[PDB]
């Protein structure tokens, strides 16, 4: 029997809000280490890696490893049924055919309990630049550049980070410079200059995880796909991997 109880239950809601638009069905790895997910998107161009460590949960028990095939949209709806301040418990048997979601109330007078059905889905350091910026600012830049073109050139040097886009109506570039504050500051760790090109649609998909964290981390290098990382509040992390265009 697997049982995970988490007081801050909004975290799950936010995670699936970030994921429902990217992956339709996915296999959750349930272990003594926590809740994990590794998957491609429906268009097979990007990679999503979600980690929620067991220590971050209020109660955690995982007798056997579980490979829960889940339709992320259905689970997102069911989590929509939960209140933002509810306590969320995920429960499964060793033969995980049903998943149980328990939503607890303030004065223990409302107790929602939903049961999903799981499917038989088999589960399947080089970096020159690291930018830490506000998650809202990254989402804003992605949304803004979406109007200009389909591909974004991210340039990273010791002077700042630039997001450029070109398309039918013209071009456009945004320049973020490091600040003096140093979750509202922009910080650049550049060990080698970097100039790469990525699909803006997938970046806008990644930015759906903005409510999970106030800061986003863009880890960039010429030979590896970009990593967009959102750190949760003292729990796991959501990492998106997107290959640079040739």
């Amino acid at each position: 029997m697997f049982e995970a109880r988490l007081v801050q239950g909004s975290i799950l809601k936010k995670v699936l809000e970030a994921l429902k638009d990217l992956i339709n069905e996915a296999c959750w790895d349930i272990s003594s280490s926590g809740v994990n997910l590794q998957s491609m998107d429906s268009s097979h161009v990007s990679l999503v890696q979600l980690t929620l460590r067991s220590e971050g949960f209020d109660t955690y028990r995982c007798d056997r490893n579980l490979a829960m095939g889940v339709n992320l949209t259905s689970m997102s709806k069911i989590l929509k049924c939960a209140g933002n301040e509810d306590i969320i418990t995920l429960r499964a048997e060793d033969n995980a055919d049903t998943l149980a979601l328990v939503f607890e109330a303030p004065n223990q007078e409302k107790v929602s309990d939903y049961e999903m059905k799981l499917m038989d889905l088999d589960v399947e350091q080089e970096y020159s630049c690291v930018v830490k910026m506000p998650s809202g600012e990254f989402a804003r830049i992605s949304r803004d550049l979406s109007h200009i073109g389909d591909a974004v050139v991210i340039s990273c040097a010791k002077d700042g980070v630039k997001f450029s886009a070109s398309g039918e109506l013209g071009n456009g570039n945004i320049k973020l410079s490091q600040t003096s504050n140093v979750e509202e500051a922009v910080t650049i760790e550049m060990n080698e200059p970097v100039q790469l090109t990525f699909a803006l649609r997938y970046l806008n998909f990644f930015t759906k995880a903005t409510p999970l964290s106030s800061t986003v981390t863009l880890s960039m290098s010429a030979d590896v796909p970009l990593v967009v990382e959102y750190k949760i509040a003292d729990m796991g992390h959501l990492k998106y991997y997107l290959a640079p265009k040739i």
